[PDB]
């Protein structure tokens, strides 16, 4: 086809990048994260109890207000770290940029207060494959591909630093105004997951990690770069960082002196300087500065794996190519 559709993202604090979609007739709008690490569309249901903090603070989809809704009712569940997210399947018309698609999505009726009540967005549009869809529900980008409207069966992410355009997703191509040079591509290890081979992770110009190869999930829905607890332990030792309960930290004054961390993907070292991975909220020796790298043990079959989230994407404009089952990175502007 002939279309590319872009959707403007708002950057909240360098951790949440979301844009709007519309569901139903007339459209009920929702701020959503576009998440290559997941495969389902989810918004909160109007059937969600107001005793869920995550529901009270978010917009709720109301099927009783949409003329185009088609009931399903199939229960679906995501076993999230802090508790179950669950709800039920519904079908409605969803608009993303200029694209309109009839889509099955989960209406969430219960989920943990944490981290969901902290989300500035209402929902999540999974950009991953049917292979990983809960209930094997056809994902949105599959439905869009089927419509034959896109210039190319790709979508791209631009995540800005904070903070001004917060970010941009492009459906059907990329946006040259937001990268420089050309893409370099890496083949997916397999179709079904936006996961590539990584050959190594270096601190400074020496390769401390992943020396015998490892996996890299490219996960637009993740705020941070993540590695297994054991990998991150070693990285943070190499960096001199201290473990807090939920993050790692350095004295703010040594932030700018932290080494380059390099990820070796395809034929390129993708290098983050300390400016890329330290939340430099002060330069004081009296304060602790958080690192935009965290431990996360992603269970099989996806994990164990590294995850390259917003931290990585802010630096490298990313194209996810369904036609060619590959991910392309270019230096973000
Ligand atoms: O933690 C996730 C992740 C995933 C995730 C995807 C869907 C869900 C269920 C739907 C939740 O819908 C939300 C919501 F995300 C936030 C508020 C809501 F009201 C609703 Cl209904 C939960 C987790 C999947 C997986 C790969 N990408 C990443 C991460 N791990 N997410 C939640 C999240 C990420 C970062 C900050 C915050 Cl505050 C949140 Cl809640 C989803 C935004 C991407
Ligand atoms: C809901 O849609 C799914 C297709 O993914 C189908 O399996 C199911 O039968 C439908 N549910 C009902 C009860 O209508």
């Amino acid at each position: 086809g002939n279309t590319t559709s872009s959707v403007i993202l708002t950057n909240y604090m360098d951790t949440q990048y979301y844009g709007e979609i519309g569901i139903g007739t007339p459209p009920q709008t929702f701020k959503v994260v576009f998440d290559t690490g997941s495969s389902n569309v989810w918004v909160p249901s109007s059937k969600c109890s107001r005793l869920y903090t995550a529901c009270v603070y978010h917009k709720l989809f109301d099927a009783s207000d949409s003329s185009s809704y088609k009931h399903n009712g199939t229960e679906l569940t995501l076993r999230y770290s802090t508790g179950t997210v669950s709800g039920f399947l519904s079908q409605d018309i969803i608009t993303v940029g200029g694209i309109t698609v009839t889509q099955m999505f989960g209406e969430v009726t219960e989920m943990p207060a944490l981290p969901f009540m902290l989300a500035e967005f209402d929902g999540v549009v999974g950009m991953g494959f049917i292979e990983q869809a809960i209930g094997r529900v056809t994902p949105i980008f599959d439905n869009i591909i089927s419509q034959g409207v896109l210039k190319e069966d790709v979508f791209s992410f631009y995540y800005n630093r904070d903070s001004s355009l917060g970010g941009q997703i492009v459906l059907g191509g990329s946006d040259p105004q937001h990268y420089e040079g050309n893409f370099h591509y890496i083949n997916l290890i397999k179709t079904g997951v936006w996961q590539i081979q990584m050959k190594g992770v270096s601190v400074g110009s020496s390769t401390l990690l992943c020396e015998d190869g490892c996996l890299a999930l490219v996960d637009t829905g993740a705020s941070y770069i993540s590695g297994s607890t054991s990998s991150i332990e070693k990285l943070m030792e190499a960096l001199g960082a201290k473990k807090r309960l939920f993050d790692y930290v350095v004295k703010c004054n040594e932030g700018p002196t932290l080494p380059d961390i390099s990820f070796h993907l395809g034929g390129k070292e993708y290098t983050l300087t300390s400016a890329d991975y330290v939340f430099q909220e002060s330069y004081s020796s009296k304060k602790l500065c958080t690192l935009a790298i965290h431990a996360m043990d992603i269970p099989p079959p996806t994990g164990p794996t590294w995850a390259l989230g917003a931290t990585f994407i802010r630096k490298f404009y990313t194209e996810f190519d369904r036609r060619n089952n590959r991910i392309g990175f270019a230096l973000a502007r």
